[PDB]
C-alpha cells in the first residue's frame, strides 16, 4: 500500500500544523497581552500632544496640522540612504534574506533588479553560508577533541559527556556571537542592553524586523565597525543556523518522549480501569 | 589527509567568498544607479514643501517644528493616524494582528509594521522565535513532502502519456518545466492577481510584494491585508494558506537555482581552464 504511508505520513502533517496552530495562537494571546496596553497609552499621549500642540502654537490653524502630517506620512514612503555604503548593506539584506526594510526599491526597476537579485543572490549566499559553517564546524570540532580527552582521563563517562560539550557549544557561542556584539552594540549604538540583545537575535535568525539596523542612525562610525559587523553577520548567521538546527532535533526527542509518556499514561490508567 | 580535504575546502570557500564580495559591489551599483535619482528628486521637492510652511507660519520656532516631526516619525512606527477627521481606529495588536505578528516571527518572513515595544514583548519575541523557527521549520518539511507526492503522481501520468519514439535524464527535462510553468501560475501570477485586485497593487508591486513575502526576505513595503480596507475574511485564511505552500515552492525554487549555480560553476572553471591551457595557441 504506496497510500498506507502516504496516509501515515499526513497524519503527522496534519498533527504538526495542528501544533503550528497552536502556538501561533498561544503567541497571540500573550503578544496581545504585552502589547495592547502600550497601544493605548501611545494613542492617549500621541492626541495629547496634538491638541497641545494647536494651543501651544496658536499660529498653526486646526486644518494645515492634517496637511502637514499627509506631507510627513507620505515621505515616509520615501525617508542619502542610496550611497555606495547604504546600497552594499542593501544588497547584504537581499541575499542574507534579513531584509530590515529601512531601505527597499521605491522604482519599477529598482523592484525588478531586487526580484533578479534575489532569486540568483539567496542560493549564491546559501553556498557561502554552507562553506562558512563547515569552517567554523572544524574548528570547534579540534577543541571538543580536546576536551574529550582531558575530561575523559578522570571523572563521569560516556553518553552524559555529550551534554557537556552542547552546553560548551552553547555558552563559548552566546559569548562569542550574542553577548559580546551586543555590549559593542550598547555602546556604540547606544541601545539599552536588551534593544542590542532582541537586535542580535532577530538578526541572526533572519527575521529582521528593521525597528533596529546596526550602522544605521546618522552618528558618525569608525569604518572598522560596519566590516566588523558584516564580518559578524556571515559567522553569526552560521551559529544561528546551527543551533536553530539543535533545538529542532531536541524537539524531536521532546516529541519521542511525550508519544511514550502519553502511551504509559494510557497502559496505566488503562490497566486501573481494568481491574476497576 | 584530514587536512588536505580541508585545504581543498577553505580553498572552495575562500573563491565563493569573493564571489559574493564581487556580487555585492555589482549589485550596490546597480541599485545606487536605479534609486539614489529619485531620492535626490523626492528630496529636493520635500525642501520645497518645507519652505511653503516654515514661512506661512513664522509664528512656529521653526526648530521646534524638528520636534514635531520627530513625534510624529517616531509615532508612525508604532502606527498612529493623528488626525481629527480620523481619531477613532482599529487596534494593530488586536487577537488577528498579533496572530499574524507571531507568524512574521516563526517564518522569519518579519515584515515588521508591527513589532513589539515592551521590554516583555521583545522578551518574548525572543524566545519564540528560537522554539518557533525550528518548529514551524518541521512543519514546512512536511508541506513540501505532501506537494512532493502530488506533483510526483502528476508526472507519472505526464511521463506515461509522453512514451513516444525518449530516455531516462531528457524527461527530467520536462518535469522541471512543468514545476517552474505550474508552480509560477498557482504560487506567483494567480495570487498576485488576486493581491493587485484586493489590495489595488500594481501588478509589478504585487509581484514583488510575492517575492519578496515567499523568498522571506519581507521588507515590509507592502503586507497583504495590511490596509484598513474591508477584506471578506475568506481573505485572510486564504493568505495564511499560501504563505504555507509558496514558502514550500520557493524552498524548492530556491534549492534547484543552487544546483544550477553548481553546474554552470563546473562548466566556467572548465572554460577558464581551457582559456587557461590553450592561450591563443
Ligand atoms: C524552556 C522555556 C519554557 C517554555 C515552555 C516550553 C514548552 C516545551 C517546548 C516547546 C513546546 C513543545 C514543542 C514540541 C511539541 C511537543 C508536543 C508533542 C510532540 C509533538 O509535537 O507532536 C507529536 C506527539 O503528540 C501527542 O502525542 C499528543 C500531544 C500533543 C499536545 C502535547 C502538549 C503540547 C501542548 C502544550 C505545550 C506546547 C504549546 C506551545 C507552548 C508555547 C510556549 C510559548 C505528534 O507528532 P509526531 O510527528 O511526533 O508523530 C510521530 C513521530 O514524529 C515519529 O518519529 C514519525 O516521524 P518524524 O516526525 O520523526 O519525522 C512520525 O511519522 P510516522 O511514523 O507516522 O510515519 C510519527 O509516528
Ligand atoms: C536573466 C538574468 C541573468 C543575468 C546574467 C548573469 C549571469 C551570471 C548569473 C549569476 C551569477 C553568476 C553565475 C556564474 C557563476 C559564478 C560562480 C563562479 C564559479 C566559481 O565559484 O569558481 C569556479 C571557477 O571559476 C574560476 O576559475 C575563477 C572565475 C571567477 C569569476 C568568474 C565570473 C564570476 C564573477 C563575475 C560574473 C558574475 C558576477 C555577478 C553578476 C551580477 C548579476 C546580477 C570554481 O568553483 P569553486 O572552487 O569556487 O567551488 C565550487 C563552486 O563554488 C560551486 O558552484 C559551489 O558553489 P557556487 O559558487 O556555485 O555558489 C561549490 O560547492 P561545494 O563543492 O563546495 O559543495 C564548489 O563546488
Ligand atoms: C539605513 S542607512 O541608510 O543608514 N544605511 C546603512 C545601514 C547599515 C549599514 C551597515 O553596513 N550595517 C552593518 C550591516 C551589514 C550588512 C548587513 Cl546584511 C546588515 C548590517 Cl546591520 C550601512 C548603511
Ligand atoms: C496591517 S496590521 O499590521 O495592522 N494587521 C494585519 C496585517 C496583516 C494580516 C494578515 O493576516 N496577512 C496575511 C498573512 C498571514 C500570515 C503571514 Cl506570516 C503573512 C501574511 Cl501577509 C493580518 C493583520
Ligand atoms: C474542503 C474539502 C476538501 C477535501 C480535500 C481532501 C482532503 O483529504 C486530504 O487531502 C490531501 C491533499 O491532497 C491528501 O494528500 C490527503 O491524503 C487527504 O487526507
Ligand atoms: C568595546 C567598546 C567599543 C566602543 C568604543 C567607543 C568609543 O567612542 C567614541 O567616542 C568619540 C568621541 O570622542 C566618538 O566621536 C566616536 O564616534 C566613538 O566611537
Ligand atoms: C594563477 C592562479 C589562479 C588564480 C585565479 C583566481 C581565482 O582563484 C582561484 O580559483 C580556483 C578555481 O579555478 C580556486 O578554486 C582556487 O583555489 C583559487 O586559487
Ligand atoms: C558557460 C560560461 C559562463 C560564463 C563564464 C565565462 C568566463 O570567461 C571570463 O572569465 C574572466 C575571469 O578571468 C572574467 O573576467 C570574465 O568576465 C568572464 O566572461
Ligand atoms: C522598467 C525599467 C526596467 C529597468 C531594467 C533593469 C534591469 C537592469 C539589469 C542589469 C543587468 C546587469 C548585467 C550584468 C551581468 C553580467
Ligand atoms: C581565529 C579563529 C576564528 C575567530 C572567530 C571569531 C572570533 C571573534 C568573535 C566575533 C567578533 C565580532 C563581534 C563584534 C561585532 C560588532
Ligand atoms: C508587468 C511588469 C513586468 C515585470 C514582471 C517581471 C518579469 C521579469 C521577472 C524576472 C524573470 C527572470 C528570472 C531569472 C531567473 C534567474
Ligand atoms: C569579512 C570582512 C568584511 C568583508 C566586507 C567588507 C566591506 C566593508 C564595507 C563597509 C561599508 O558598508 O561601508
Ligand atoms: C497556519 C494556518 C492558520 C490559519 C488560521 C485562520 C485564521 C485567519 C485569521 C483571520 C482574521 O484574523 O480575520
Ligand atoms: C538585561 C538582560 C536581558 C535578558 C535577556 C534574556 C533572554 C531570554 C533568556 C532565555 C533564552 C531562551
Ligand atoms: C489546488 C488547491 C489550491 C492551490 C493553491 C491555492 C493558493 C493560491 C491562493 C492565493 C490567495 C491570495
Ligand atoms: C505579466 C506577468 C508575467 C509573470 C511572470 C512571473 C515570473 C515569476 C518568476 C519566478 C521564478
Ligand atoms: C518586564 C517584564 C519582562 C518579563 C516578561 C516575561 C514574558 C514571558
Ligand atoms: C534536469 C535538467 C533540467 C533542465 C533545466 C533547464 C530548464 C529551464
Ligand atoms: C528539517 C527540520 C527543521 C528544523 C529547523
Ligand atoms: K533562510
Ligand atoms: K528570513
Ligand atoms: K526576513
Ligand atoms: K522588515
Ligand atoms: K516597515
Ligand atoms: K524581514
Amino acid at each position: 500500500s504506496d497510500s498506507a504511508i502516504n496516509v501515515m505520513k499526513w497524519k503527522t502533517v496534519s498533527t504538526i500544523f495542528l501544533v503550528v496552530v497552536l502556538y501561533l495562537i498561544i503567541g497571540a494571546t500573550v503578544f496581545k497581552a504585552l502589547e495592547q496596553p502600550q497601544e493605548i497609552s501611545q494613542r492617549t499621549t500621541i492626541v495629547i500632544q496634538r491638541e497641545k500642540f494647536l494651543r501651544a502654537h496658536p499660529c498653526v490653524s486646526d486644518q494645515e496640522l492634517d496637511e502637514l502630517i499627509q506631507q510627513i506620512v507620505a515621505a515616509i514612503n520615501a525617508g542619502s540612504h542610496w550611497d555606495l555604503g547604504s546600497s552594499f548593506f542593501f544588497a547584504g539584506t537581499v541575499i542574507t534574506t534579513i531584509g530590515f526594510g529601512n531601505i527597499s526599491p521605491r522604482t519599477e526597476g529598482g523592484k525588478i533588479f531586487c526580484i533578479i537579485y534575489a532569486l540568483l543572490g539567496i542560493p549564491l549566499f546559501g553556498f557561502l553560508l554552507a562553506g562558512v559553517g563547515d569552517q567554523l564546524g572544524t574548528i570547534f570540532g579540534k577543541g571538543i577533541a580536546k576536551v574529550e580527552d582531558t575530561f575523559i582521563k578522570w571523572n563521569v563517562s560516556q553518553t552524559k559527556i555529550r551534554i557537556i560539550s552542547t552546553i560548551i557549544f552553547i555558552l563559548f557561542g552566546c559569548v562569542l556571537f550574542v553577548a559580546l556584539p551586543a555590549v559593542i552594540f550598547k555602546h556604540i549604538e547606544g541601545w539599552s542592553a536588551l534593544d542590542a540583545i532582541y537586535f542580535v537575535v532577530i538578526t541572526l535568525t533572519t527575521i529582521g524586523f528593521g525597528d533596529y539596523v546596526a550602522g544605521g542612525s546618522d552618528i558618525e562610525y569608525l569604518d572598522f565597525y560596519k566590516p566588523v559587523v558584516w564580518f559578524w553577520i556571515l559567522v553569526g548567521l552560521a551559529y544561528f543556523a546551527a543551533v536553530l538546527s539543535m533545538i529542532g532535533d531536541w524537539l524531536r526527542v521532546i516529541a519521542k518522549k511525550t508519544k511514550e509518556a502519553v502511551g504509559e499514561f494510557r497502559a496505566h490508567a488503562a490497566e486501573w480501569t481494568a481491574n476497576v
